[PDB]
């Protein structure tokens, strides 16, 4: 189990995030499970930990982690393009997660 990752939280929850891949059906491969993602990603305060863009990729990794080990404890292993389909999801979700400390972190961070 985890237990112990050091300043991170669970958020409230949102709703499904839309991602416009690049292809008509890489816009849809996503979409046609997208059901089976979560409400929520964890996260930790901005604090200046690298950027948002040296955090948002442990962000991700953090969320999808739980996804992976869900299945991986069976041994399905899990392919760079479906992670991609994730993680798509877990940066929109992460960035709306981030983006209610950016106001602060910021001076407005607007919308």
């Amino acid at each position: 189990v985890v237990g112990g990752l050091g300043g991170y939280m669970l958020g409230s929850a949102m709703s499904r995030p839309l991602i416009h891949f690049g292809s008509d059906y890489e816009d849809r491969y996503y979409r046609e499970n997208m059901y089976r993602y979560p409400n929520q990603v964890y996260y930790r305060p901005v604090d200046q930990y690298s950027n948002q863009n040296s955090f948002v990729h442990d962000c991700v990794n953090i969320t999808v982690k739980q996804h992976t080990v869900t299945t991986t404890t069976k041994g399905e292993n899990f392919t760079e393009t479906d992670v991609k389909m994730i993680e798509r999801v877990v940066e929109q979700m992460c960035i709306t997660q981030y983006q209610k400390e950016y106001e602060a972190y910021a001076q407005r961070g607007a919308s």
